[PDB]
């Protein structure tokens, strides 16, 4: 049985969150699009292995749109981490395993480094350390041009699985539609330079498990593989690209449970 | 002005080879398809920066087909390295910079490790260390089914640049046509286990520059990036996939000259 609900935190944000299962806490942090329905079926798979899984739309996105501006503009890993800690403090989640892709990856590494007592282990996927002008330059467009470009780009190029992507349904795509512009203005100039992956030695020996998309062109996250390997951090692949939880839910879910079981 | 000619070596092979320019010796080893016309425009670009560039069709391939069976069956990095040292002995090339992709890559690191006095520096691109069953399984097909599958796969998927690939013209494709089956039977079962990258400390300090294709899916040569980074070996990207010398000749040529200039 899944809890769908809202909870507010004292940084002015009102989160939409979902939660299923009983057991140690596993937290699924979204990618930059901030949309926790992407996790829907995996929240169930993971929970069925004896975990309490929590997830939530991110600030300014989807149903967590009631949030002050600082929370979705000039977004950094360190800002996102403190926001996620706040929603963990409100839900009374003390010790959590965390997953995140893209800005979620940057977020979970910042969580692991900043709050080591709170984080049992962190799985980061495709952490973005580089400025990409093709993304950054969308920010100057008209809102509705941004949605068209970005929606089309997710569907045709980088979903990892276009059928799975489309099957999320009209409601999700209508929420994503509104998110694309806020993401485009808030995230890609300031997320990469916040990457908390420049201090190698802070990573060494930490409970961190890094992945990258198997179908993703080698250039996009080449740097993650170098960095993980220099730091001694476990690094491997998942199928698909940026959204293994949409394209390959079963393998995703299994990966999260297995990795969590390593650290209990 | 370019020399186009043949020379025979005492291991039974008669090589077709081309050679242009004056300067330090740069040697372009083909990928598995064995076809040195892929390097045409680059042989000129590199030479024009003051090098003597040599290239050649590989044994059993294209115009170097007059060769005994051991030279194109159960092919190995160590065999290919022996064969190229022979054609370098016959052409009186004593010190050479070498490039090679795929089986060429394996060949040039075997060359660097086995004949250190002969090799000024080696550039390896996408060195294959894994058995792939989809390639290995083509070997049991009818010759002409192998050509159709592999030619289609190069043109549609994996060329890095489909226009450039097709622009090599009818003669080269009619030679590749005959090579595909020889390659399929000779190379993919035995090249990966010969990968001379299992001794990390043999690679450390060596004059080796490793690249991978930028557009190539991350899974294919994930392992190269790990292995390079563990060995302290310089590792970067080129544009396209397995054939940067076809898809991106200008940036390929510049990369070979620039890297060679680092080691004079
Ligand atoms: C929302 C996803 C979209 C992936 C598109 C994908 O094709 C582009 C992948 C590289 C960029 C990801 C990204 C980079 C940033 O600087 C900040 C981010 O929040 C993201 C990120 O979350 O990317
Ligand atoms: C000729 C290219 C095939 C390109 C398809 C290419 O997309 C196939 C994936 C990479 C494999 C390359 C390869 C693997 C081997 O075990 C032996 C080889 O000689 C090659 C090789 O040279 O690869």
């Amino acid at each position: 049985m899944r809890t769908r609900s809202t909870i507010s935190t004292p940084n002015g944000i009102t989160w939409y969150y979902e939660q299923e299962g009983t057991g140690p806490d596993v937290v699924l942090v979204p990618d930059g699009l901030g949309e926790c329905q992407m996790f829907d079926s995996s929240v169930s798979q993971i929970a069925a292995q004896g975990f309490r899984v929590t997830t939530f739309d991110m600030p300014g996105m989807s149903r967590s749109a009631k949030a002050p501006p600082e929370t979705y503009t000039e977004v950094t890993a360190q800002k996102l981490a403190s926001y996620v800690i706040s929603v963990l403090d409100a839900l009374d989640i003390k010790h959590a395993t965390v997953w995140g892709c893209a800005s979620g990856a940057s977020t979970v590494v910042a969580l692991l480094l900043g709050y080591p007592d709170r984080i049992r282990n962190a799985m980061c996927h495709e952490l973005p350390t580089k400025l990409l002008d093709h993304l950054s330059n969308t920010a100057v467009l008209e809102d509705e041009e941004i949605s068209k470009i970005l929606a089309n780009h997710m569907l045709n190029d980088v979903s990892g699985g276009s059928e799975a992507w489309q099957a999320m349904g009209d409601e999700v795509h209508a929420r994503l539609h509104k998110n694309y512009p806020v993401w485009a203005r808030g995230y890609p100039r300031t997320i990469p330079p916040s990457a908390p992956v420049k201090d190698l030695e802070a990573l060494r020996g930490k409970p961190l498990d890094w992945t990258v998309g198997a179908a993703t062109p080698t250039e996009s996250f080449f740097d993650n593989i170098v960095t993980a390997t220099k730091a001694g951090v476990n690094i491997g692949l998942l199928p698909g690209m940026h959204f293994p939880y949409v394209s390959h839910p079963d393998v995703f879910a299994k990966y999260v449970v297995e990795t969590t079981q390593k650290h209990l």
